[PDB]
């Protein structure tokens, strides 16, 4: 029969105790229990990173980082083309213009030269995303971080626990969130978090506050000083994850061995072609088991994911690309047409058609079924 | 000693049980379990609601709903001067102008009239409050609403289970949000949702939408719709309020009886009158125990609150004028100078600084203890 893969998320005693100790402190929001600010430390010191700042969910700490940085009506924030909506929603939530620019076509992340050319006066952000927990060319772009003077956002929300030159996404010297939504590396169904370097206090400061309804925490007389909403994160999520953070780092070397079969049993199909790897990026996360198949249409793609789910494999349509989604051009929109982004998105622009995932569970299994699992995938590529 | 109330929140083996069957699931985010769906479905008919959707909190139930119903750049949002900061908070995140108007000298309510006259052809919606759980004039609102065509918005958060002329808060025609934050009648620490009424399916279909980052519930392919945010809720959070559901109607009645003591008592006291009360409000769910002190500046209502609590009392000063915040001005604030606001809303203007509240689990007390309260009422009054 199919292959079988571990179950994602999981759990055990520590996620049952942590919920009720949570439950016990009788008190359920951050102000009145222990849970989200453990957590926030906890988080923050795995990552390297002065502060953390746990939030509603990943959309929300890429919202809370961008405004703290300065985005709003007026201003541009340039984005991977090829990425999760959120990351340029946020930037349209906030009545920014979100600039979409090319990726590498094979790690799929941030392209350095194609951000370099989209830089303008307006641009006040620009933000890699670590695409399925293979950093991004940190290096580069913070090169060009200097020399235009615009900072970098890290979304990290593939990337937990991920490093780049021997540094925890919170050591690079830039902001960067993450989510913890279901699928992700770790969970508590739903949830975010803000992680602020060293030398960033005041803007952890000023996120505080707009992700309070800018009321200051020791506030008594609704003096509210700023405008924002609510991102608070509740008890009970912050004691899931906790729980969660202490098998991460393993979890993280167990798919790194299971990958490196993976990508080369994969990459041994002809046709197919495994997201590529960057030696500067010591800790992949593994947050996704991405693969291209160069030339196929969406819809033998989409096929292909179909006939794959089929055979028992959590198999995915990739990203689409950002341009290609009716919600990109309701707000924010470029000037530009959508076939002069896709002119100057390439690589995007075949990836949104020809990339297939596997869910990271998968990468916790044995090597049997990553055999079995290639076996699927090399005869479905066959018919794709 | 002094006087000692049950605890808030509260819970018991449902919540503990409830936690547990989220757990076990093994899906804590909305599109793998049933807790989120369920609740949805338990709290929508409870409150006589067509659809209910559960989101991360009551603020993003309001900047979800005033979405939905229109609310953006270029509009105006009648709001109550005396409220949360949410309440308007919610409007200038849509980048609209919220237009502060003045309230009931005696309920706290917005006043008709008031927000008759602040009509204008930039108005979206018109934003009551149920102000501690005592439902604002809903006819009169309803009438100006036909006159004018600008529908109504029921923020919600102090009525869980209220009712206006025997009719739940999703009875009345109009959306209504509501919180679950810690200190609402019933809660998980945060959360909150979105009610529509009989007739409003189409706006419920985009709010779900633009709650969930403009994804439609069966995608696959990453067809994001249209813009939006994420405002879904976790199942954890969604057991915890289904158990907290089952004890509110219960609880609202102890409350009931409880603020008809403690209403006359505090009256005679020379000096406090208690938030007055309105006959077709048959149902306050009675979210605080409010009372002013006409004449007292801030800082004496201020320094009673404090000798208040040094006396064992769950006591505090009520909401600020909305207009006397610095996060009022930051965005979207109304042309007037804050003078011409404070002119045209002198019942807020006071209230902001006269009006003391405590805690609704004063109200869950027995007899005894709001007589011992209504004591040390009594003598810190004669001091203030
Ligand atoms: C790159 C990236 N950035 C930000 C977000 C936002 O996180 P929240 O969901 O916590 O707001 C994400 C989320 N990633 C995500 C979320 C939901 C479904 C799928 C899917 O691939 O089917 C992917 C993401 O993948
Ligand atoms: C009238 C009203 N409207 C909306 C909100 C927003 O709910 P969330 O908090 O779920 O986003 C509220 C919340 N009310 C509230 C929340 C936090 C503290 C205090 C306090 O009085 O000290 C009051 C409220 O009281």
């Amino acid at each position: 029969k199919a292959p079988e893969f571990p179950a994602w998320p999981q759990y055990d005693d520590a996620e049952r105790n942590g919920l009720v100790r949570a439950l016990e402190q009788g008190q359920w929001w951050r102000m009145g229990g222990d849970e989200v600010n453990s957590f926030e430390r906890e988080f923050a010191a795995h990552h390297g990173a002065a502060h953390a700042l746990a939030v509603t969910n990943g959309t929300h700490a890429l919202e809370l980082a961008l405004q703290v940085m300065g985005v709003g009506p007026g201003t541009e924030v340039i984005v991977p083309a090829f990425t999760f909506i959120s990351s340029s929603q946020a930037a349209q939530r906030l009545g920014a213009v979100t600039v979409p620019v090319d990726v590498d076509a094979a790690t799929y992340n941030l392209d350095p030269e194609a951000v370099a050319a989209a830089v303008t006066p307006r641009t006040k952000v620009i933000m890699p995303v670590h695409m399925a927990g293979l950093m991004a060319d940190m290096d580069a772009l913070a090169k060009i971080s200097a020399d235009t003077g615009v900072p970098l956002l890290q979304d990290a929300a593939h990337a937990h626990g991920a490093r780049w030159q021997g540094k925890r996404v919170g050591e690079l010297d830039s902001i960067a969130t993450f989510s913890f939504q279901n699928g992700k590396l770790m969970t508590a169904g739903e949830g975010g978090a803000v992680v602020f370097p060293d030398g960033e206090t005041e803007k952890y400061e000023t996120a505080f506050l707009r992700h309070s309804c800018g009321r200051p925490r020791d506030d008594r007389r609704y003096f509210h000083k700023i405008a924002g909403s609510n991102m608070r994160l509740n008890e009970f999520s912050a004691s899931v994850l906790r729980a969660q953070l202490a098998r991460l780092d393993e979890q993280i070397a167990v798919r790194d061995e299971r990958w490196t079969l993976l990508s080369r049993l994969l990459g041994a199909i002809d046709g197919v072609v495994p997201q590529g790897g960057d030696v500067r990026a010591d800790r992949n996360s593994h947050y996704m088991a991405m693969f291209r198949i160069p030339g196929l249409t969406e819809e033998r793609r989409n096929a292909l994911v179909d006939r794959l789910v089929e055979a028992g494999l959590p198999a995915f349509a990739a990203f689409r690309a950002i341009y290609r989604t009716d919600a990109f051009w309701e707000l924010g929109a470029p000037d530009e047409s959508v076939d002069a982004i896709a002119r100057r998105c390439p690589n995007t622009d075949a990836i949104s058609s020809d990339c297939v995932w596997l869910h990271h569970r998968v990468l916790l299994a044995g090597e049997p079924e990553l055999h079995a699992t290639a076996e699927i995938i090399a005869d479905a590529v066959g018919r794709a």
